[PDB]
């Protein structure tokens, strides 16, 4: 546990750490595969780019120093960690092994920034944050087995259907090659596949939403052909798309992630979508109209008219649900378009402009859309004081920008 001086350390020389980010985990990934080559088979070995990882790195950090302090919020956090690592299967006695290489990495990138006091620091709170998360992740892990058609680790599934939606998305119908009973999932929840790729003789893990309501036998997985021309294409997607057919088998995680309505609650609801289409967007919409009645409202970010069918089936759910708000907005509406009919507001997401209609006491947000997106909409709740457990983001489905 963290001494208040250790804390004060941590906070003082984030800014460096964060710095250093993109640096940092180049030099981890190097050391860690050459002692630990196995560890290829559960990180992503896709370049990214540089921009964005360091981006993302950043925020990582900036996040753990802001909520340091605060149990509650750091906790909310952190569980959304622990259901990417359930979903990955981390297990606990991979994190020494992180952990040597990660602390040899920020001595060797910070150089003469690293001092005894800072590396120590530093090294208390990777032991901190892996403690927490090893017994979130056993908690998930257990909740699963016991759950009816629940498993730990990978079950072989079968690919029953293929099913082409467009010229980049296809669907994958999946049923257990066991035949038995599969655990149920909430909207918004997404399972891992694990598959071997062939270009790089490693296995790669993925994750997609479960699609549709669960039916207790099957599942189903909306996949949207990626990269290509000036980006490389994507490994795991195309291999799906021109490599593994009906009959074929792959390995799956039970359903996993925080991300989901509470079925349970009866405080309000506000969604906040920034491109998200009827994918698997409908579905969650169903769950959040149920019985009886809980306040909702519904924030749809689009670009115009010429794609307006998430558009029209809000209309159609604002229409006959009563305790249900719709706000659109438009970042370049069309000529045609006309500000009170055609839409509401002009340009992204602006909660500033709808205060008084998401302010709602107890309530809980749910934000999905483009990464940007979700990150830019987390960061303006915070400013409104809206806790971090109260906020709830995660890619949800087969095309960010959809509408
Ligand atoms: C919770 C969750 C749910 C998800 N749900 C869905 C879903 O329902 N449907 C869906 O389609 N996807 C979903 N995804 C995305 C999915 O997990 C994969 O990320 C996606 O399929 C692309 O994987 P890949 O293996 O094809 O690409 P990767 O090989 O991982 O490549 C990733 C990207 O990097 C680009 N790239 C590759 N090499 C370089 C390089 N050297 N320099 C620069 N750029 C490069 C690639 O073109 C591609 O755009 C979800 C992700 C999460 C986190
Ligand atoms: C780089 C120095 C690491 C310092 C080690 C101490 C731990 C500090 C970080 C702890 C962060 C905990 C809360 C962060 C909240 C959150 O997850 O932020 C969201 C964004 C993303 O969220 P979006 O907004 O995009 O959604 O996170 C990132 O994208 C991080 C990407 C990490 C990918 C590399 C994984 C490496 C894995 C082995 C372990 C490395 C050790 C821990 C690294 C932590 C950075
Ligand atoms: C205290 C230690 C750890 C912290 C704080 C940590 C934190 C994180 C964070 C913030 C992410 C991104 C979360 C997201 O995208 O939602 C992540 C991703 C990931 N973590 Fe953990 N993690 C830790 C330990 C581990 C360990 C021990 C392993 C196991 C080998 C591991 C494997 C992964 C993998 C594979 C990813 C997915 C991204 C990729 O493929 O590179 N993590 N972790
Ligand atoms: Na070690």
């Amino acid at each position: 546990m963290l001494t208040q001086k250790t804390k004060d350390i941590v906070k003082a020389t984030a800014p460096v750490l964060a710095e250093h980010g993109y640096d940092i985990i180049k030099c981890f990934y190097q050391r860690m595969f050459e002692a630990h080559p196995e560890l290829k088979n559960v990180f992503n070995m896709a370049h990214q780019e540089q921009g964005q990882q360091q981006q993302a790195l950043a925020r990582a950090v900036y996040a753990y120093a802001e909520n340091i302090e605060d149990p509650n919020s750091l906790m909310a956090v952190l569980k959304n960690i622990a259901n990417k690592h359930a979903s990955l299967g981390v297990k606990p006695e991979q994190y020494p092994i992180v952990g040597e290489h990660l602390l040899a990495a920020i001595k060797e990138v910070l150089g003469n920034a690293a001092t005894d006091d800072i590396i120590s620091a530093w090294a208390q709170a990777y032991g901190n944050l892996a403690d927490v998360l090893m017994g979130m992740e056993s908690e998930l892990y257990e909740r699963s087995a016991e759950q009816p058609g629940g498993w730990k680790g990978w079950r072989t599934f079968v690919i029953r259907e293929k099913r082409p939606e467009s010229d980049v998305i296809t669907s994958f119908i999946l049923e257990p090659a066991d035949g038995g009973p599969v655990v149920n999932f909430e909207p918004g929840q997404y399972t891992s596949v694990a598959i071997d790729v062939p270009a790089l003789g490693l296995q790669q893990i993925r994750q997609y939403s479960l699609s549709d309501m669960p039916n207790g036998r099957t599942y189903r997985i909306s996949v949207k052909r990626e990269g290509g021309g000036p980006q490389p294409p994507g490994y795991v997607s195309n291999l799906l798309h021109d490599h593994v057919n009906v009959g074929d088998q792959v390995k799956l995680a039970a359903p996993y992630g925080s991300f989901h309505i509470d079925v349970d609650a009866k405080t309000p609801i506000v969604l906040i979508s920034g491109g998200v289409g009827l994918t698997p967007m409908v579905s969650m919409l169903k769950v959040a109209l149920q019985a009886p009645p809980r306040q909702v409202v519904f924030v749809h970010g689009a670009r115009n008219s010429a794609v307006h069918a998430m558009r029209d089936r809000l209309r159609e759910a604002a229409k006959t649900y009563e305790n249900l708000d719709l706000f659109v907005f438009y970042d370049q509406p069309l000529p045609e378009d006309v500000q009170g009919r055609d839409y509401d507001y002009p340009g992204l997401v602006d909660v500033k402009q709808i205060e008084k209609s998401i302010l709602l006491p107890d309530a809980d947000y749910y934000i999905c859309g483009p990464i940007p997106f979700m990150r830019m909409q987390h960061d303006a709740l915070k400013n409104l004081g809206i806790h971090e457990a109260r906020i709830h983001y995660e890619v949800f489905g087969p095309d960010l920008f959809a509408e």
